[PDB]
């Protein structure tokens, strides 16, 4: 797997945010910061997402949120509408959203009220980037193969970037032997932490986990992740978990059988009764079967040189 992991490597380093991109980013959080700050002076704006975690590829959105604990919300947009953004608010019945689009570098960015379990979840993802300098590389490839191969629209029976991230995650610790990374919610060394009604909680101290036992590639990692979905997984039958300490749970054992939609089941770290694949219909998950299928048979190529550039060819839309 030497040639592939050159190739991955490759890749990884023109698909990833640049220093540059980050600083911009970051800039724009310090300004929307001070429009909070100078209407309410209690909330924070604090960020969520790729970015915050570290597993953000170039040209990429903002997820903001504003922890409060109320009209905070409306009087916030058009303080911000007034600095010079340019965006919409929306709400359906309780819940709040302001998206902007412009104002002075590129903006496209999304700001929720008190999205508390996306920071907890955003700080797991956060941990185990820190805990392997091998998920950031394979994060960001898997999330580059599922936008170009047309499967990352949640609002078009397919998943989420997060549903990829969590599949990915699931593989490394609970598939793979040996792991890559042990499972932080049920380490002995758990505490309990209930925000929102769930367990948030998980081992945060690194410093004392010892190192991996598993010294495969980057390539070799990924060619894995692929075969495993692609031939191994049943979705008809099991759940994606972080709950049980070997990752074999039911749809029987969930209840998950018959958000009433279970074609593909990621249960949420935190929020188990969310199953992050919702999105996914019969005919998406038909095209995600079919693109890990393609993958790994183009891994396993005896036909050389093997056309790895393919592996991230636009599929039609
Ligand atoms: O089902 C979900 C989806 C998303 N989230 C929360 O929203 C964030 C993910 O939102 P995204 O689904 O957009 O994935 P992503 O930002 O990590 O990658 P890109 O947009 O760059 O393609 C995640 O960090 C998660 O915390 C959930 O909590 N549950």
């Amino acid at each position: 797997h030497k040639e592939f992991t050159k190739f991955c490597y490759e890749v990884y380093n023109e698909i990833k945010i640049s220093d540059k991109e980050f600083k911009e980013k970051r800039a724009a959080l310090d300004t929307l910061r001070l429009c909070l700050k100078r209407i309410s002076p209690d909330a924070e704006l604090v960020a969520f997402g790729s970015l915050e975690s570290g597993l953000a590829l170039k040209n990429s959105d903002m997820d903001l949120c504003v922890l409060m604990d109320d009209t905070i919300a409306l009087q916030f947009y058009e303080e911000l509408i007034a600095e010079g953004f340019e965006g919409k608010f929306l709400q359906r019945a309780r819940i709040p959203i302001i998206k902007l689009t412009s104002d002075g570098a590129s903006f496209q960015c999304d700001i929720g009220f008190n999205n508390r379990l996306a920071i907890h979840n955003t700080l797991l993802l956060s941990s185990y980037t820190k805990l392997d300098a091998r998920l950031k590389p394979m994060v960001l490839l898997v999330k580059h193969w599922a936008k170009r191969k047309q499967i990352n629209s949640p609002y078009f029976g397919t998943l989420s970037s997060y549903g990829y991230v969590l599949m990915v995650l699931y593989y490394l610790i609970h598939v793979i032997k040996p792991p890559v990374f042990p499972n932080l919610l049920l380490s002995p060394l758990k505490q309990e932490k209930i925000v929102d009604g769930f367990d948030v909680g998980f081992d945060d101290k690194l410093e004392d986990i010892p190192p991996s036992q598993n010294y495969s590639s980057l390539g070799s990692l990924l060619h894995g992740f692929f075969r495993f979905y692609a031939y191994k997984f049943e979705p008809r039958e099991k759940v994606v978990t972080f709950r049980r300490p070997d990752g074999y749970l039911t749809k029987q054992e969930k209840g998950w059988t018959s958000k009433d939609r279970y074609i593909l089941a990621i249960e949420d770290p935190f929020e188990i009764s969310h199953n992050v694949g919702r999105t996914v219909s019969s005919s998406g998950l038909y095209r995600i079967r079919g693109e890990f299928m393609a993958a790994s048979r183009l891994l396993n190529s005896r036909s050389y040189p093997i056309p790895y550039d393919s592996l991230f060819e636009e599929a039609p839309i």
